[PDB]
């Protein structure tokens, strides 16, 4: 049984009668009619809407933290995937696997209609990457967010707002162990590690790059993939984060980022080598300094680098101090924030040190990325 | 009447005949046929276009402003709403209602075809948020645009640089009250209120945050919703801005938006306290001050904090002038562009001052938001 | 040979067998039903599907560089274009037409199927431009990209970080002469060049802008498309790269999109008056100083002025040096990056220069575009 229709060609001066069907065999779609529209009303193919995803509100997460470990994918959430449409019309719980604390979750919406959770990062256990597709995920915090300005605890949960859908997202690259800070930007929740190359720029308990334990070579930058560099200076840090598409913070990123962090307040003891875990002889734990969103250590551990020049200049001569890439003259300081473990009082969310030329290394020298905030 | 149905996993392996038209009883959707290929080809369903708009010129906002009170909806739009479709093949006058200076309007494409613009930004009268979408919106400024390098006059009018639409916006959260500059980023039309939780960072005639009378405590930074920061530090514009997703303007930035005001030339008097309002005891009339681009009071009223650090130092010494968030070593001004009343003829779009440290507070210190255009 | 269907209305409370096909007369589309609910599953136009660009991996380009010139669209790529759905579902060569050195191409892909690259950026040879959509290009550069850190040869070629496509391409407003660095923004290939209205900001074999011969003045800032700037001032390069919704460069972004260049290393001779060939009186060749991304002259050329501020401070009052426009207190440095031809040693990928004024203007300060990645 065939409905007779010809080419785009013939439709366009063909019209046919009020609710009337004909088959475009160029378009191969179907095409309806009114009785006084010329050419008729083609109808869409499916092809044209693969990878669709539609929320009810733009502007927000497609989730919902509901607990501690459990979250809900919000009503009105329309999604396309290997030819077909799901659709939650009510909030609806995401199947969780084990979570252990400070790891990355992926959050899937599969063809059969239901929404899981998964450590995976390609497809959920018993599923292909064509039967599962990805549409966000999380980060399983191993304490909880800044319920005010002393900082949070050592409950293992769901960071509310590591939460991030395709469209609702992290600027850089990988969107990995970040979190979003005041509904502005994105923050990594860890200190830079110094395998940044295979674990990400913010990963839970790894060495924290520093003038000691520089961080590797970044690869688009000639570096060959287990070589680090030689000292811990600004330019290094800068380099490593362009290569995950992100940047130092400014001044008014990390006053921000930083907050809910206990002020004048340090790590103590003699170093703190390691992410979300307590620092070498630390006097005080280090959930002390975690933010209003979960960026841990975000204060009094280690200094971050910044990405704003003042302060003090070096000699106004030329220098050629840049790991032998040109000379410098007048150069100013590269910014310092937050504080180290050893600026007892003087570490915090404003806390900045304008001293340091961008060549200098030391083993209170780390850094932290930010990006911006992608909605689409 | 029934169609040959048939399930995904049958329609795989079943070639139709060029021209038959298969239900797919899982997809809930048809399938041409071309008598050659294997599962045919299957249509999409409209809920996959939900929210869909095309606009004829991507690159350009979707309305035109056809006079001071009137403005068109471009030929080649088309809008998904409520589940039809409405397109609009030539240029389509918006319908206005009354219009009063200084207000922000919202425009809604509604599902009976009509285009029209409200000053509710939810749903136009008589039309449910369901039956109606916004899709754009405009400002109804107190005066004109600056034509030359003199400033505006004072005849209520559409700025036209203030249209925005939902694929050419502003990046912030919240679009009102803003304004293009040169098609390259958002600037507000207004500067900072005291009201701004409720006002957003740009409203005509508020109070203008300033040292003394400074802005409301931020929701974000543990605000209670009535407390005022102490004092008008650039640390606390800087994060009234963050909160709204907005920043302070760099050099460059402010160079652009504040271009077309009456060049060195001050407010005179003693206070500025109104946006779009003439100054206390002023010498000049507020809209000598308007941009090109419809800035109020760009220059020569208020300075505003820079996003930028440089010029005069303060101390060499740790010092805890941060409201108590850490110490600050050697730290370089925070910019102030603009002048203010008291400036002489020292304001304009250049005008810019490298000395007050961040910790600073004055009557004449104020800020105005800038942030990214987004384009989709 | 009509189908019974009625209004949206009507289709509201109504439900038809499994497998009964409807018309929506309202909608002018058709409705599916499944026996058990009302309303039925109503299909997507056409229309609100126009424009669809549809990408197998979203996070990188459309297309891949084959060899010197031949390139292919890769497979999964899928794209409206003429009311028809053209698809590719394995990796398709690019039609090339004459490669002629430095010029930007435009890929089309048109609803004959065919997929090519033309020097036109309205539409290619022998369709219009509603037949042929323009949805990807590149930069066909005088030489190829740096092997390791001596720079390039003077083998034409396609520059492979040069591709764009509508959905992974410069944030600014014309995507021709760009190329991505380290994945993270774009870069201008070439430095600024004085007929920049009509030519772009970056265009092969044109004259450099410099203090001498500066650039036109922006038509976005009271130009008339004739005139030039009188100076070749921080002010005005900051007003070009504005009007082209661009910036000048940070030191992060600048170390960067110069890697790759041959350091401690210049042009030498007596001046440098034309992009992407030798200098007047040159010891290197213009090929020595092209960057790993391909950017022409990186380093060692001439001096681009920086969008940061720090360094030597000048006169400790209110100057008026704006060119007319306010005046300035205690101003800060703006950052000059690379070196120039005179340079001798000091140039390089981190060359960094904090001693002149946003007013200076001399023959061996220019200027080079940056922009932001933009990702769909
Ligand atoms: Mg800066
Ligand atoms: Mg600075």
């Amino acid at each position: 049984v065939q409905f007779r229709g010809g080419t785009t060609a013939q439709h366009a001066t063909f019209t046919g009668a009020a609710r009337e069907i004909t088959v475009d065999t160029d378009k191969n779609t179907v095409v309806v009619h009114d009785g006084a529209t010329a050419g008729g009303f083609p109808l869409a193919r499916h092809d044209l809407v693969k990878t669709a995803f539609i929320k009810a509100d733009k502007s927000a997460v497609a989730f919902t933290r509901t607990g501690n470990a459990t979250a809900s994918i919000k009503a009105g959430t329309i999604v396309e995937v290997n030819g077909k449409l799901v659709q939650f019309t009510a909030d609806t719980a995401i199947t969780m696997p084990a979570l252990t604390a400070g790891t990355d979750y992926a959050i899937y919406v599969c063809d059969d209609g239901t929404v899981r959770a998964d450590s995976n990062f390609s497809a959920p256990t018993g599923y292909t990457s064509t039967t599962a597709r990805k549409v966000g995920g999380f980060h399983y915090a191993p304490g909880s967010n800044a319920a005010a300005q002393a900082g949070g605890n050592t409950t293992a949960q769901i960071n509310e707002y590591s939460l991030w859908d395709i469209k609702f997202r992290p600027a850089a690259l990988d969107p990995r162990g970040m979190t979003l800070v005041a509904g502005a930007f994105w923050a990594d929740i860890y200190l830079l590690g110094v395998n940044h190359l295979t674990d990400g720029t913010s990963k839970y308990n790894v060495t924290i790059a520093d003038g000691s334990a520089s961080p590797k070579k970044s690869t688009k930058f000639g570096g060959d993939g287990s070589a680090a560099y030689s000292d811990g200076a600004w330019y290094n840090f800068a380099e490593v984060m362009t290569h995950h598409g992100k940047r130092l913070p400014n001044y008014n990123e990390f006053q921000a980022l930083a907050f809910g962090t206990t002020e004048a307040t340090s790590s103590g003891g003699t170093d703190v080598p390691t992410t979300g875990v307590n620092g070498t002889g630390a006097t005080s734990a280090w959930n002390i300094f975690t933010s209003k969103w979960g960026v841990v250590q975000a204060s009094g551990c280690l200094w971050t680098w910044g990405n704003e020049f003042g302060g003090v200049n070096g000699a106004s001569e030329y220098t050629a101090n840049t790991g032998g890439r040109g000379s410098v003259y007048a150069q100013p300081a590269a910014a310092l924030f937050g504080g180290a473990w050893n600026g007892t009082s003087l570490s915090g969310s404003r806390a900045a040190l304008w001293y340091s030329g961008p060549s200098f290394s030391f083993a209170f020298f780390g850094a932290r990325g930010v990006c911006d905030h992608l909605i689409l």
